[PDB]
Formats: C-alpha cells, sequence, structure tokens
C-alpha cells in the first residue's frame, strides 16, 4: 500500500492473505472474505496455469502477518474461465475453504454491490494490503496491514491517462470495461495487494467495488491503479457464492 | 538461444542488437536491418511507454557482443499503435536509423515474405540472438552470437497446447492470428532474444517469417515460442520502409 | 541457531538484539545484559571503525523480533582495543545505555564467571539468537528467538580439525587462547547470532562462557563454532562495568 | 581498478587471469608471470582450505577478458604455510604451470626485486586488473585490462592511517612488516584484482614491489590498498622458482 497508514484494528474484518508452501507459508496476495467460505481474490494470483491445492493456506484477518497465524486449507480454487492475464481482464477468481469460518465481529465478511450499482467517479474507497509501501520497496517487519483511501476515477478517463506517454493507439483499449480505477501519484495499491479488496462506504454500509489487479508501476504519474470491476462478474461469482 | 550453437561469421548479416545507455551500453533486445535505414523489432522491447531516444542505440552484426561495437544512433521510434503488451498482439516496431548503413557481405538486410507466405509445418526455420540459454541462466561472455533450428507448428497446435495444464477455457484464443509459433523442449529463444528474427528459407531466399515475442518460460513443456507474424503487418511495415 | 527450537518465554532473560537504523530498525548482531546499564557484544558488530551512535539502538529480550519493539538507545560504544579482525581475535564490546534497565523475571542480566572457569568438554552449554537457520538460510517470520544445547571441545581439539583440509601450517594456531570452541555439523550458531551469548549451567548458576565471534561456515565438517573467551577479558570488562 | 585507464597492448605483459570451472571459466584473481612456469599470486584467493586443481586455471596477458581464451592448466597450488587470512599476513602463493609458455614481446615474465630493493615512499608504481572499478562497481563488457599509477606509502604510515576513525588501539599494528601499502582516494586496485601484481620503475627496470592482498574497500579516506611486501617472502619464492 503507497501513502497510506497502518489500519486500525477494528477495520477490515474481511481482509484475508493468501499463503503459498515454502521455507515457510508465504504471503503472495491478499483476498476478501465475501462468504463464511468463499474468498474472492485475483486470478492472476492463482493462475492461469493449474495449481496445487496443499500447496495454499489462507489466513484471515491479521493486524501484523505471519504473527498469530492460523491456516485455514482450500477446497478449491475456481478461476474465471475468461482469464489469461490481468491486461486482457477477467482478473477474478475464487476461493473455497475447507470449512465456514465462525464471523465474529473481528472477522466477517464483506458486501457485494448490487448488480445496478455504480461507484461514481470521486467517490470514497479504501484499499487494503500488505504489498509494497512503494515500487520496489517492500512493507517492512512487523508487517502491519495498511490502508490508503484512494479516489475512483472514470473508466475513460483513466483508459485515457494510460495513453499518455505511449505508443498504444487513442482508439485502443488499455483499460477495458471490466476493469475500474483509482488512486494519484501518491495514493495508491502496489506489488503484494493483488488480489485484495477496494470497498467504499455507500449509503451507510461497505460494499467490495473492485479487486487490486495490475497497474504500471505504483502511485506512476497517468498510470492509475487498475482494479476488477466486482459488478461486472456478479452472476459469475453468484453461481458458485450463495446468498 | 536454448540449445543451439554458436553461429558462423558468415550467417545472419541482418542480425542487430538494441542497446541501452547506463553503465554501458546494454543489450536489452534483438533487431533486424530490413533497409539501409531501418530495423524491425518487437514493439514490447521499445514500448508501450515512449523512450528518451538518446539512451537508444544500435550495434549492426557482431560475432560477439560489446567486443568490436561501432554503435549507432537513432532517430526514430514507430511502435504499432495496436500494442500494449506482447500477449495482446501487435508485436511489432521500426527503428529509423539517422544515417543509411553501408550494405556488404557480412552486413546486409534481410528479405520480407510475400503477403500469401505460410510458412507451414516442416519448413526450414532458425532462430538467432544473444539471449540467455536456458530459463534464468544467461549467455556467459565472451557472448557469442547463438542459432538454432526451429520446428514450426500450426497455430491451432500451439493454442491448445497452451490451454494444457491451464484454467483458461479452450475457446479462449491464447496464440492469436498476427502470431506465428516455433520450437520444442530442446530448441526455442529465451529471454533477451526478443525482437530478433526467425528465418526460414524459401525456394533459395531467406524470409522473416517473424520477430521473437514471447512464451511461457523456455522450451518449456507444451510451452512452445511465440512470434509475432511478420506477412500479418506487411502494410503497416510499408507505410514507412521504402520497397 | 541451526539445529535448535524455538526458546520459550521463560529462558534466557538476558539476550538483546542490536538494532541499525535503515528503512526500519535491523537487527544485525546478539547481546547479553550483564548490568542494568550495560550490554556485552562481539567487537566485530560495531567495529573496528567508530559508527554513528544515533544509528544504533538496543531492543531487550523479545520472544519474537520486531513485533513487541521497545528500542533503547546508546551513549557509549567501547570496543577492546586490541581488536581488528575475529580471526585475530579480543573479539569483544561493551554498551551503555542511556539509562539503566528495570530487571524482572522475564528480563534480566547474565552472571558472568570468575576468572577460574575452563568450561570443560562434555559440560552442556547453549547458544541462543535470531541467526539464520543454516548456511544462507534465514530465520523465517514471525523471527522467533532460539536456542540450541552446543557440546564443547578442547581448544587444541578444535584447532587441529580447523587444520584439516587447509594449507595453513599445523604448528600456526587457527583457534587462539582467548578464543573458546562448541559445535557440530547439526548444532551450531550462524549468521545473525554473532555477539549473543554462550551459557553454561555450572553450580545451579548460568554463566556465560562465550559471545559468538567466527567460524567457517555453520555447522559445517570440521570447522567447529568459534567463541570469545569471556573468561580472558573479565579485567577489561571491570574497567567499565561495575562489580 | 579505481581510477586509471585500459592498458595498451604493449604494458604488463606479465598479467595474468586466474578462472575458476563454473558455467563458464570465470575470472577470480590476478597474478603474474615471474617465471617461464610460474605465477606469483596471493594465497587468499586460492586459500586457505584446500582446492581442486582440476577446477583452476590459468589465462596469460589478454587485452579483453574472456576474448581470446587459451586456458593453461595447473600442476601444483603452492600457499605459504603460515597463511589464514589475509589481515594476519603472509598473502602469497605460486602457480605451477604444467608446461612453461614460450616467452615473447608480447607476453613474458616480470622481475622479482633484489632483497635489498625497498621502494621509497612516493615512488612511481602501477597495479593492473580486471577487477571493480569502484566499490561494488564490476568492471563492464567487454573487460578491457585497466592500470592505475599508485604512489608508495611509508609502512608506518599505512598504519597511522588505518588507526584512523577506528577503535584500535594505537600501538597495535594493523598494517604489518609483511605487507607494504599504495594508493589514495583517486588511485587504488579493488574486488577482482586480489593476486594481481604492483610493479614499480627502478633504474629503468620494472619490478614486481607487491601482490595485490586487502584493503578497506576502495579508495577510500584513510584505508590505503594493503599488499604482499613482496621482498619479504622472496627467499621462500626462490625454495621453488628458480633463479
Ligand atoms: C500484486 O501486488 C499486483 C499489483 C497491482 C497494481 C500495482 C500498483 N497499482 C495496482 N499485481 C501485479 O499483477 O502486477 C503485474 C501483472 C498483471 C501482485 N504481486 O505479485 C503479483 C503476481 C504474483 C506473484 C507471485 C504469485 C504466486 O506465488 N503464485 C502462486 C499461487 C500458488 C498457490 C499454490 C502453490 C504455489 C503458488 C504459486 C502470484 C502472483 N501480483
Ligand atoms: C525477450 O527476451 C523475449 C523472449 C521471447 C520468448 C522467450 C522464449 N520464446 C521466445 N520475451 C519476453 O516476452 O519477456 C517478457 C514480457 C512479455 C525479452 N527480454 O526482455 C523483454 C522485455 C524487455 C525488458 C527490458 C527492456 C528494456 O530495457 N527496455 C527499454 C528500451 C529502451 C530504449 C531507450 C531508453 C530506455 C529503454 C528501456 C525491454 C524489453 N523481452
Ligand atoms: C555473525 O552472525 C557471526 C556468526 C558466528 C559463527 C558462524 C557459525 N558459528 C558461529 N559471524 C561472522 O563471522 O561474521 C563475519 C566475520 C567476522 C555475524 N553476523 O553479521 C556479521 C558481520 C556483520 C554484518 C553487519 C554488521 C553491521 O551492520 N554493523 C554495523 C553496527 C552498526 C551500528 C550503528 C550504525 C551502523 C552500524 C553498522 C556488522 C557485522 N557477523
Ligand atoms: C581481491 O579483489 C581483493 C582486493 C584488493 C584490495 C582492494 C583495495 N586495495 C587492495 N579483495 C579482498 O577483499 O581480499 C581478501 C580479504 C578480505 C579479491 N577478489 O576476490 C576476493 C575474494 C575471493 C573471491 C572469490 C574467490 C574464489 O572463487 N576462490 C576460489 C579459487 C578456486 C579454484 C578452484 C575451485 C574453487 C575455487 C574457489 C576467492 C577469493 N578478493
Amino acid at each position: 500500500i503507497v501513502g497510506g497508514q497502518e489500519a486500525p484494528r477494528s477495520k477490515w474484518p474481511w481482509q484475508v492473505s493468501l499463503r503459498v508452501h515454502g521455507p515457510y507459508w508465504m504471503h503472495f496476495c491478499g483476498g476478501s472474505l465475501i462468504h463464511p467460505q468463499w474468498v474472492l481474490t485475483a486470478a492472476h494470483c492463482v493462475g492461469p496455469d493449474v495449481k496445487d491445492l496443499a500447496a495454499l493456506r489462507v489466513q484471515l484477518r491479521e493486524q501484523h502477518l505471519y504473527y498469530q497465524d492460523q491456516l485455514l486449507p482450500v477446497s478449491r480454487i475456481i478461476v474465471h474461465p475468461q482469464f489469461y492475464t490481468a491486461q486482457i481482464g477477467a482478473d477474478i477468481a475464487l476461493l473455497e475453504l475447507e470449512e465456514p469460518v465462525k464471523v465474529s465481529s473481528h472477522v466477517h465478511t464483506v458486501t457485494l454491490p448490487p448488480a445496478s450499482e455504480t461507484f461514481p467517479p470521486g467517490m470514497p474507497c479504501w484499499v487494503t494490503g500488505w504489498g509494497d509501501v512503494d515500487n520496489d520497496e517492500r512493507l517492512p517487519p512487523p508487517f502491519p496491514l495498511k490502508q490508503v483511501k484512494v479516489p475512483i476515477m472514470e473508466n475513460h478517463i483513466c483508459d485515457a491517462k494510460y495513453h499518455l506517454g505511449a505508443y498504444t493507439g487513442d482508439d485502443v483499449r488499455i483499460v477495458r470495461d471490466d476493469m475500474l480505477c483509482a488512486g494519484n501519484t501518491r495514493r495508491d495499491s502496489c506489488q503484494g495487494d493483488s488480489g485484495g479488496p477496494l470497498v467504499c462506504k455507500v449509503n451507510g454500509t461497505w460494499l467490495q467495488a473492485g479487486v487490486v489487479s495490475w497497474g504500471e508501476g505504483c502511485a506512476q504519474p497517468n498510470r492509475p491503479g487498475i482494479y476488477t470491476r466486482v459488478t461486472y462478474y456478479l452472476d459469475w461469482i453468484h453461481h458458485y457464492v450463495p446468498k
């Protein structure tokens, strides 16, 4: 997370950490608990090539990574069939936990936005995670969960921004319709935050509007963060995740 | 180049090396001379973002990288407007030299194929360059130019292989039409070769079938190398490079 | 620490972690509290060149590094004047805190040995620290304090083994007299433990016999670990630390 | 080599490069041809631990490393028996080639100074090699042989300088008697040069005064380069190398 702060221990009860087996269960991506037994994340975190479940684990809300670990096994990895690379799109996936988690005031699901919801450009949104605090510079120990308020921006203006200083023709889409963008040169998500949540408080309830996907560097000029637009894949998520 | 041998001094007179300014003029990609004032290379080597031309230099055929440098400055970088990422396509670009090159038998241009050339499986093709000799294994000094004979396979055959061991749906095209594939588990191009030529002798004439673009790793199972198909972009090329 | 286990919270109340200022206060060496205002460590951890005291802090016993930091500033760095490299010898040093620390059951000083104590082989000792768990293998987060029981061997036994497989003449002493030797191919201290303590339980009381100094690698064949012999420098220590 | 320039191909005909077997025969140290069949070098380049001759090779005077390799096998490695580490001293070794070389104007022995020679302070001397052009800064390709003119410094003065900004007591010897020193903050030898020659023109003839040994960094203030004084070991060298 770039330009942010350690998050209060009572914020973001849905933030999750994805672990991969090695010398130790190391964090490689974020995620969000959208259902007692399901984790929403980015497909490029667990694909396009098939992964071995035995090597994956899930860690729920943690103030400092690695400290109070209680890894949870994954029963299934569901990666959107239309996904190949994040720049192309469909960068969303689901993780079915082997057991439902006992939700608490400190650890519960986040709400999915209704199919009609349209997070207006400029809405107050937050992105959370243990990703780098800047380009090429890791989050220092004890690895606190960071947060930052990033302003959402219209898809067209973002697509436009990405063409500035680029050879790509103006009518060629870079930021596509199944994506959404947010952040500026001082606030953004970064390597290690992918798969994590982009939530906005609406009416008086927190809705996940995006999933940290990709972007050129972190907090770079005319290069805001790109996220998978959740509303766009609501039907695909609901084909697996109940209500 | 994976699985080749050092190339004889009399072969590949069109091979070039692109250098970027730094502690020394380092080789980052390959290229080919298609005209006394033009070089053809991969769009991802010099884009999608605009670069400082002054920081770029071109080196004509050399038996050993850095050994006998006579760097040539560049006046224009022309990247196919449809390009953004190699996996999406249009991974092609043009470099105009500030001065025309004097051709000879050791240094001359390569012949581009006729718009109808197909390069079917069983055609004799070679790929050259100063890239890695294997995944994460750089070409050791004195850095000789290497060459390797690569088997060409039909696009749909490679497309099917890229779907093996992956979540991407079978009907979701991976190896695209403006692409060409070649190589196997013992013969392939690798990192550092991008932008270089893939030439096949057709009726006593060498033709550049493709430009080294991308692949999942190098010489990996079910992951043949992918090259941008030159015949697909002849019209574009000719909008800049005279006949 | 190679070949050990996580130490229980009630053990090694004198262990300390030295921290150098940087993106975060990083651990570079161990140490021991021998007085409410003094810390004993290796001279190679802070010299032979003078350091900027401001960039150095001390962390008292922690079950896990970086998680419960309560860094303490240093006012003096006193390195034995005989020191230059660890191999030569006199690898001992003192740190004076700016304020005395409040002692308790979880954190108090270690008892220095009487001048006549030899710590003969057989007699079991332990070495503790947050160093690598093997050659080139870092202690994984959450970075627990480790401990390991190491067999003490006579100085001449170790000296003889250090000459095995070496060109150094047998009569050119390697393991010097102001040094002490312990550990084997399965139990040893490693990079990151230098400066820490080697303690042996004598008459129901724990005594610091050595200070983690050097060795050729960690837990390697015929290369037991080498520690500064604390009894050799008692007089020097008392020239600064009260009795 | 810090400071200095690429050497004319007619200079330093006795300089050699030591190669160790890996992905390619890589340069790890410099050396000098002092006899048709012998190479003088630094003990730490090939010790203290015993080495496998099969994995070692010698490359004679080359203008650009790796480009015109003609590796010569080594039959014997004689490391001075009093050597253990560069700081302690006796950092000198001998390499017996398996075949005498056919000396020429381009490649021939350097001459050893007479046991009486002293090389006064402020003497014009040159050190050469393919080592780093600066602290942590590799000599870039095409790897030209470099040279620099460095001023000899009186031993006492060097020892004195090494005590400035250090905790080592003033009467504790750092730069020992079997050592010699030269260089300043602009000119010095560096990592990659160790084992190389330090020659001075005396009475109109080139004599090797030292072997590149150690130093605190390269060209650092009050930290001149330390070399193994050759005159000091003439007797040891002549026990093997014919007069
Ligand atoms: C993320 O941090 C994002 C960055 C998001 C933008 C940066 C600034 N604005 C927002 N990802 C990123 O995708 O950028 C480029 C690609 C389109 C991130 N960090 O790392 C990645 C990529 C990645 C690294 C490592 C893994 C991994 O370990 N994967 C697998 C999963 C698995 C399960 C079981 C057993 C083994 C494995 C290995 C995955 C993805 N993106
Ligand atoms: C390439 O080596 C290729 C190899 C292609 C396949 C591998 C096996 N079968 C064939 N491919 C590759 O796709 O890399 C990954 C991304 C899609 C290659 N090497 O490096 C790249 C990418 C790349 C890295 C760094 C640079 C660079 O330095 N660029 C610029 C050029 C420039 C000019 C002036 C001033 C500054 C710069 C920076 C370029 C490309 N691909
Ligand atoms: C040690 O781990 C020891 C381990 C000892 C043996 C290995 C197996 N058996 C036991 N050994 C070691 O030999 O080190 C090298 C040579 C004598 C160790 N850890 O780290 C070091 C070396 C070292 C690294 C980094 C620093 C450092 O950062 N120092 C200073 C302190 C400081 C304070 C304030 C401002 C700046 C600084 C920089 C020091 C030493 N050895
Ligand atoms: C040297 O460059 C010296 C530098 C000289 C000073 C700099 C300014 N004043 C002079 N540096 C140095 O640090 O000296 C040693 C003591 C602290 C140098 N280059 O590399 C080294 C150390 C070194 C690196 C790599 C090897 C190596 O690979 N050795 C062997 C030889 C061998 C043969 C067969 C099979 C295996 C091997 C491994 C050795 C030494 N110092």
